[PDB]
């Protein structure tokens, strides 16, 4: 679940979600920690679906976790939450939610990186906040496009693709 940041392609996220057969609506994050700080998990929110393996408590210093989620069987959702990252001698948390929804003819897919003061947990609070824009949280990002913003003295880049075997590739550094 955690490989050198360096070593992290987009190859390696296609492998892990095209691994997940079975059903339609998936995805695989590789989430780099660029910063010198330890990174401890406060938690996986899962909206929608469930993730078949844990993720990794603690992602150190120029690591890379490797993540994945789906959607449940038999149920018309698809694969939406948010995971969270305190930042140890910050106080202060990063959020990364996905959105990969069941019903294209309504929805799109959508993602989200915040860092916020405190320790904060994922639930579902702040899961709609981060999808929604409200609360304080950034406005989410749309699929194809590379994603470059500032935050709390940080820097944040990613992107995710646009279907049912989503990925995301998300960078954390100080800024």
């Amino acid at each position: 679940a955690i490989i050198p940041a360096a070593e992290l392609s987009i190859k390696t996220l296609q492998n892990i979600v095209e691994g997940i057969t079975g059903v339609d609506r998936k995805i695989a994050i590789g989430f780099k920690n660029l910063t010198d700080y330890t990174l401890e998990n406060l938690g996986v929110y899962f909206n929608s679906g469930s993730s078949d393996r844990s993720i990794a408590y603690k992602i150190n210093a120029q690591e890379a976790l490797l993540f994945s989620a789906r959607k449940s069987d038999h149920t018309a959702r698809g694969t939406v939450g948010t995971f969270s990252y305190y930042i140890q001698d910050e106080d202060k948390t990063v959020h990364v939610m996905w959105s990969v929804p069941f019903d294209y003819n309504l929805y799109s897919n959508w993602w989200n990186i915040a860092v916020v003061d405190g320790r904060q947990p994922p639930d579902s609070n702040v899961h709609d906040n981060l999808y929604n824009g409200s609360g304080g949280m950034p406005y989410p990002n749309k699929p194809d496009q590379y994603i470059n913003n500032e935050q709390k003295g940080f820097h944040l880049f990613g992107s995710m693709t646009n279907n049912g075997q989503a990925t995301i590739e998300v960078e954390l550094k100080k800024a």
